[PDB]
């Protein structure tokens, strides 16, 4: 599945988790607002 | 964590539940929309 803000939850910043990897997380709704009135 | 409409669910009116307290549940979508539309 696509990694999104509905499939995942956020807790803290990125400097704590030993194995954290940089990747894009797609935000539903936030993209839509741009289509509605860019 | 902040109490939001994603963390809780809604069922019924504020009368039957014993010991219900008044507070604000923060809906993220409305907050964004009041910025998007201005
Ligand atoms: C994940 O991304 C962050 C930035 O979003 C990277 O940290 C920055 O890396 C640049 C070089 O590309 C530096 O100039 C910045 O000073 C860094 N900032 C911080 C706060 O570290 C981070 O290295 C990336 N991690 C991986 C594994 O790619
Ligand atoms: C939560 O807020 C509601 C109002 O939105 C309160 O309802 C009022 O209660 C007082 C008595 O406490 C009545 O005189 C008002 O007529 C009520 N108004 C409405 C619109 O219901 C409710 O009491 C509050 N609850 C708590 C625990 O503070």
């Amino acid at each position: 599945q696509i990694i999104t803000t509905d499939n995942t939850f956020v807790s803290g910043n990125c400097d704590v988790v030993i194995g954290i990897v940089n990747n894009t997380v797609y935000d539903p709704l936030q993209l839509e607002l741009d289509s509605f009135k860019e």
